[PDB]
């Protein structure tokens, strides 16, 4: 039964209330820190998506098309949309011979207003490219061609890549990933309800190479550094996944989910972290994951304060006036 | 007291995430019809309470004046799109006050709707103070001052003689204390004085019915819940939950959504009024809240009950248009 992790305020008063979950858990599987139900099986969407990725490093397709920082980041976003991510996508399909046409994931308009402006004053509508998955979906094509596996499909729950995918992602977590646990993504994807414990745990292991093999550890570390080192290439302008990794450069590994659900890491610390807001209210699983961190960087001023910006976020109305925060509750404390 | 869980959102076999919240039903006399969560904590009803805030306009006699038809009155009572229309109305009912687009102090902001921000975005280097959600609300506001030859300049402020207005009018409807302490700053830079829900409802009823009102309190209340159903386009817009909900029973059901999950609603045959807030805020779950507690009074006329469950029940489709689960208000809505 959830506690009260984001109040938002309006004058003297709370307007708002988020309840959520926290799983903060080691490369052993050690519970550092909970909040909540990290017990119920929840729908971690594009959180996870650095454990889909696996199968583009682990396949050697990475390797063969030439795939650095950038890339594997891209494999790993929920992007904006920008030139820059539509660019790169095209770029890695075309490499393995494929374009726009491959993609099964469909079309969409910016989800960060001020890039949809300029989408909507440069396009006449969306491509498949625009897709926030292009980059993963552009990933499962490559993972697939270099491996002489025909994408055609590879949407599918008994596509040999899902096959692949929900194999890691049970070693990972150590999680049972069925039918009973799935529902189709926003992508058109399978994504798998696990408990938060199990989340935190999978990218704990990324993190560490706890219990791993040497070649998914090795996998798991490039796909982290990548996200780290090309953060814009994960979500983009304006987006907390980027900014939050641009606090302590190479420290400091994020991912949001449809939701509100957050994954992180701190590779040096040996951590994981999963967290859900239970209304699935993203600015809460900001505030959450942003307060969640903090906890380790209390002996390092300029990076607390720094997560302790999106941890309580000021709100001004149009005229730039300030009228309330949203501010992750004590129970972060 | 802890609010029950009142809209899931499902993906294959499994709730995804769960909105809490609270809702009041009161009739004209303040008898509670129907009650979920806590309706006595002080809410803030955002842009929920426009009609209320629309009354200066009528009962100055600046409505009449100015020659404003059941659009305009509409217009004052809206958070809306921003489109062509609405842009073009609330410019008129400035100019009728002998005032511009200079006079609102709403501020900018692009549309609401996402196809109507593209076409604005398509159109238009930056978005005016007219495109603002707020602006016939504040074309109203000036036009009540201007009408009584109070200058509209500084209109936002506490002590402003139309904020003063308005807090006698809003306390009268509803019974609620509005002072100091219940006070926030709006989205528009006006105040918004959080009140239980329960007042907030009855405020509502009172306008249904004219219940508890001085005759001209009630006629100017009829006018503009009238003018509200009558032109529902101009209290939101394409694509808009407000204007799709009355236009399922034409001149039958008034709603107005307010930012942070809030909605009012009255159906004036029935002497009801009716107020919500999703506790997390969100709008998908207010929606849902409010066509769920309207679908309640509506349960032997089907097409009208069908037609408010396609928003208290909605299938959700992915990017390739595949059903991937559902938004739904529980159970404790049939209950
Ligand atoms: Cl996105
Ligand atoms: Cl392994
Ligand atoms: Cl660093
Ligand atoms: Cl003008
Ligand atoms: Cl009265
Ligand atoms: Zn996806
Ligand atoms: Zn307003």
């Amino acid at each position: 039964t959830n506690p009260v992790t984001v109040e938002v305020t309006r004058g003297l008063l709370v307007e708002s209330r988020h309840r959520g979950a926290v799983a903060v858990v080691d490369g052993d599987g050690k519970l550092f820190f909970s909040l909540g139900d990290i017990d119920t099986a929840v729908f971690p969407r594009s959180a996870c998506k650095a454990m889909q990725a696996l199968p583009l490093v682990e396949s050697g397709a990475a390797d063969a098309y030439g795939f650095g920082d950038k890339e594997l980041a891209l494999a790993c976003a929920s992007h904006n949309g920008e030139e820059e991510h539509v660019a790169l996508a095209a770029s890695m399909l075309s490499r393995a011979g494929r374009n726009v046409e491959a993609l099964e994931c469909g079309a969409h308009w910016s989800m960060n207003q001020k890039v949809l402006i300029q989408q909507a004053r440069s396009l006449d509508a969306p491509t498949a490219l625009h897709n926030n998955c292009s980059g993963k979906h552009a990933g499962f094509i490559c993972a697939c061609c270099h491996r002489d596996i025909d994408p055609k499909g590879y949407v599918g729950y008994e596509h040999p890549l899902q096959v692949e995918i929900r194999a890691v992602m049970e070693r990972l977590t150590g999680a049972v990933l069925g039918a009973e646990s799935c529902g189709t993504d926003g992508c058109s994807i399978p994504t798998y309800a696990m408990p938060l414990r199990n989340l935190a745990h999978g990218f704990a292991r990324m993190a560490t190479g706890t219990g791993l093999e040497p070649l998914r550890a090795k996998a798991s570390r490039r796909l982290i550094e990548a996200c780290m080192a090309e953060p814009f290439y994960v979500a983009g302008s304006g987006r907390a996944c980027t900014k939050l990794m641009q606090i302590a450069p190479g420290r400091i590994f994020v991912k949001t989910g449809a939701e509100g659900v957050f994954c992180a890491a701190i590779p040096e610390k040996g951590i994981g972290i999963s967290l859900k807001s239970e209304d699935g209210a993203t600015r809460a699983a900001e505030a959450m994951v942003a307060a969640t961190l903090a906890r380790f960087f209390e002996t390092e001023e300029t990076v607390h304060a720094a997560l302790m910006a999106f941890a309580a976020m000021p709100m001004r109305n149009w005229n730039g006036i300030h009228v309330g925060d949203i501010r992750a509750t004590s129970v972060f404390s």
